[PDB]
C-alpha cells in the first residue's frame, strides 16, 4: 500500500553508498534505491543482504530478478 509518490534517484544518498558497497553494481543498487524510494540504511541493509546474494550467493527469501555482472577487482 504505497502511500507516497516515486521521487527521483538520489545520487548523494547513492555516494554514500557506493562507497559503503562500491563493489556493489550502481545500476543493480539504483533499482533498490527507486525501491526505497531512495534510501540510505532502509538501501544499506537490503544492499548488505543483496550484496550476499551476488555474491556468496543466496539469502533471505526475497524475490530480485535482475541481470548485471561486474567483476573489476581491485588491483
Amino acid at each position: 500500500g504505497s502511500s507516497g509518490s516515486s521521487g527521483q534517484i538520489d545520487f548523494q544518498v547513492l555516494h554514500d553508498l557506493r562507497q559503503k558497497f562500491p563493489e556493489v553494481p550502481e545500476v543493480v543498487v539504483s533499482r533498490c534505491m527507486l525501491q526505497n524510494n531512495n534510501n540510505l540504511d532502509a538501501c544499506c541493509a537490503v544492499l548488505s543482504q543483496e550484496s550476499t546474494r551476488y555474491l556468496y550467493g543466496e539469502g533471505d527469501l526475497n524475490f530480485s530478478d535482475d541481470s548485471g555482472i561486474s567483476g573489476p577487482s581491485s588491483g
